[PDB]
DNA sequence: CAGTAC
DNA sequence: GTACTG
């Protein structure tokens, strides 16, 4: 087939971008079968190709709830005080979700620890998590999992699921980042940059020092932000509910 | 770098 | 913009 469509075909593989798609085209690959049989694949790339059709589908919002609930009960078995809030497209109220991002924390700020591994293991035993892509357990106090899940029963597709465990100290900035949207987050951190601050999935800092070129040369001091709206306030912004946030 | 998360 | 692993 023509160049542009084939590049698009390859790019829709998880773990494959515009550079990988271009390289594969030079090798002479045109179809997904060519990639599956001849191309050197990353473990992640192998999974994305395996679930190519299912990953292209957006899911009904109801299914996202059904997934968030599946994770929630698995975690709450270990600790019933645990919080489980689905973010991303879901929290912003979209009728469809391309994936599910479940955020987890605990009010005491202690018992959230030691859940991440046990939770994933519990979900693997349940048959819920089917494949794993990336696991980053050295996010400072946060841990993030990138994997694939599938609800039980006939006629179920594989969905992409993100699970994140944060301390209650960072709960505000954690879901502020994960509900998005991406170009909402982009402009809040850009805004803080102007106000001499920095925003992140961990904290909103003030007093951040930047050089003449604006490169950050000193971190600021972390401002305690219990809720989302505390963050909105310190940035001199009118608050936006998540639905307002999609953009 | 490349791809990814929002 | 901020920031993680492949």
């Amino acid at each position: 087939s023509e160049s542009v469509p084939v590049l698009e075909l390859f790019s829709n593989i998880w773990g494959a971008g515009t550079k990988t798609a271009q390289m594969w085209y030079q090798q002479g690959f045109r179809s997904l079968e060519d990639i599956r049989s001849q191309a050197s694949l990353t473990t992640q790339q192998a999974i994305g190709l395996k679930h190519y059709s299912d990953f292209l589908e957006r899911m009904p919002r109801e299914e996202a709830t059904e997934i968030e609930q599946t994770v929630q009960k698995a975690a709450q078995a270990f600790n019933s005080g645990l919080l489980c809030v689905a973010c991303g497209s879901y929290r912003r109220g979209k009728a469809t979700c391309g994936d599910v991002d479940v955020l987890i924390t605990h009010p005491d700020g202690r018992s959230h620890r030691g859940i991440f591994s046990r939770l994933l293991d519990s979900l693997r035993q349940e048959g819920f998590l089917t494949d794993d892509l990336v696991s980053q357990e050295e996010n400072g106090q946060q841990q993030k999992y990138l994997g694939v899940c599938r609800l039980p029963g006939p006629g179920r597709r594989h969905r992409r699921l993100d699970i994140i465990v944060v301390p209650y100290s960072e709960f505000a900035c954690a879901l502020l980042y994960f509900t998005g949207s991406a170009h909402f987050n982009r402009s809040m951190r850009a805004l803080a940059k102007t106000k001499g601050m920095s925003l992140s999935e961990h904290a909103l800092s003030t007093a951040v020092v930047r050089n003449t070129h604006g490169c950050k040369v000193g971190p600021g001091r972390v401002l305690p932000t219990p809720t989302e709206k505390d963050v909105f306030r310190l940035l001199g912004l009118p608050y936006r509910e998540p639905a307002e946030r999609d953009w």
